[PDB]
């Protein structure tokens, strides 16, 4: 029950502005992730922010193109992606987990107990 959005296909090069929002989540500090899955891969972890600290960390992949801003309301995050390339074709998850430390932002699937559907992303060229 994640709202995602802002997928869809682009030319590569172009960029995207995925979104997350977590309704109950102006409470609490939380960490919110994206992870991606291509058609026969893993799910790897793309880049996550700690609200507890103000964090944001990011693979090594997607460093300097992908960037995650805060909204004004607090349980709302984007990911801005530019400069696309074919391989960050894929479906793009957003995860979400309540945060009682605030202390890491967790980089694997199980450590996050929201999800949503995804939201597909095609780069062509």
């Amino acid at each position: 029950q994640l709202q995602e959005s802002g997928g869809g296909s682009v030319q590569a090069g172009g960029s995207l502005r995925l979104s997350c929002t977590a309704p109950g989540y102006t409470d609490s500090n939380y960490y919110m992730s994206w992870f991606r899955q291509a058609p026969g891969k893993e799910r790897e972890w793309v880049a996550g922010v700690n609200t507890g600290r103000g964090s944001t960390s990011y693979a090594d992949s997607v460093k300097g193109r992908f960037t995650i801003s805060q909204d004004n309301a607090k349980n709302t995050m984007f990911l801005q992606m530019n400069s696309l390339k074919p391989e960050d074709t894929a479906i793009y998850y957003c995860a979400v987990a309540a945060c009682h430390f605030c202390d890491s932002l967790p980089k694997t699937q199980d450590e996050y107990i929201l999800w949503g559907q995804g939201t597909q992303v095609t780069v062509s060229s």
